[PDB]
């Protein structure tokens, strides 16, 4: 956390329920991280360990990155095994997480690991299951939450759904989303936020105490998004603030615990179309600083994580739990 664009609670991002439209956001622009390739990567799944160290993917080859961000050492520890990996979650006990979509239709699932890539064990299933999981959130107990990464605009086959801690019972949460994409536990548990990319939608879930239980009118639709292509990956903060990765937009919104906007970060050179492909924001174990990876594939020019300092520090999610 340097002296890097920040983030402040000023004017109406530190109102409760402000009224204000996306061009008068607070807004700063991100700066250069670490540069992972020269070559149009497709990163996605940033998520640190207990040692506060980095590691990330990206989706086409399957590479997996785990990154020292105090020295910026880039390593390699493994590739996954199974096709178009989007998420990576550390689990408590270490391990990794790693969701994937496979064919985009039906061949998805999420299958955990080292962090040397042994002792593969699949979570859940690719071909006994219709699931293309893109993304998934811990609970403090174990168990977690995924995205289903199916359908289109007008065809809502996506959902989220809840996986026991022992991973033996799987219960859908919300269904009818037009390809659920990001999201994001309260810092109490009570509320789950999700991103519906191919609609442009944020959705806000109010659970009971159970955690699949939706209270009575307790899913709703805070925001419509705007711009192609649309809401991807996010995070919270300390603050329960959103952090939503834009998809195509090259950008960055922050709602706070209310569901409104508060706060806007621009990736540098999105007015020409380079890096527009923002796809997942982290914060530094605790600190506030954030960090966004985006490529420039569409323009042939490489995968960069840039950053900035958000709200407050980031959240303690299950891997900083014990």
């Amino acid at each position: 956390q340097q002296d890097l664009p920040t983030l402040f609670y000023s004017g109406k991002s530190n109102s409760a329920v402000p009224i204000i439209s996306e061009s008068e956001l607070q807004t700063i622009t991100a700066e250069p991280w670490l540069e992972i390739s020269k070559k149009g990567l497709q990163l996605e799944g940033l998520n640190f360990d207990r040692q506060g160290q980095l590691f990330l993917l990206d989706v086409f080859e399957g590479n997996i990155f785990k990154i020292n961000p105090e020295t910026k050492e880039i390593k390699r520890p493994f590739v996954s095994h199974k096709a178009n990996p989007a998420a990576i979650k550390i689990h408590k006990d270490g391990r990794l997480f790693v969701c994937y979509l496979g064919d985009f239709k039906s061949t998805g699932g999420i299958f955990a690991a080292t962090e040397n890539g042994d002792n593969l064990q699949d979570i859940i299933e690719d071909l006994s299951t219709a699931y293309c999981i893109d993304d998934m959130v811990f609970d403090s107990k174990g168990g977690f939450y995924f995205t289903d990464f199916r359908g289109y605009s007008t065809n809502p086959l996506g959902g989220v759904y809840y996986v026991s801690p022992d991973f033996r019972t799987v219960t859908p949460i919300i269904q009818n989303i037009s390809v659920a994409n990001g999201i994001a536990l309260s810092t109490d548990e009570k509320v789950l936020w999700v991103t519906e990319t191919t609609a442009n939608r944020l959705h806000r879930i109010a659970l009971e105490d159970d955690g699949v239980t939706i209270q009575p009118f307790g899913a709703t639709i805070p925001y419509y998004f705007t711009g192609h292509e649309g809401p991807d990956s996010c995070c919270i903060d300390s603050d329960d603030n959103l952090y939503v990765a834009m998809y195509g937009q090259g950008r960055v919104l922050v709602f706070n615990k209310r569901g409104y906007p508060i706060g806007q970060i621009l990736i540098p050179g999105r007015d020409e179309g380079h890096m527009l492909r923002s796809t997942h924001p982290q914060f530094i174990p605790g600190t506030n600083q954030l960090i966004i990876c985006s490529n420039d594939i569409e323009m042939g020019g490489g995968s960069m994580l840039y950053t900035v300092n958000g709200f407050a520090k980031g959240h303690q999610s299950f891997q900083f739990q014990l």
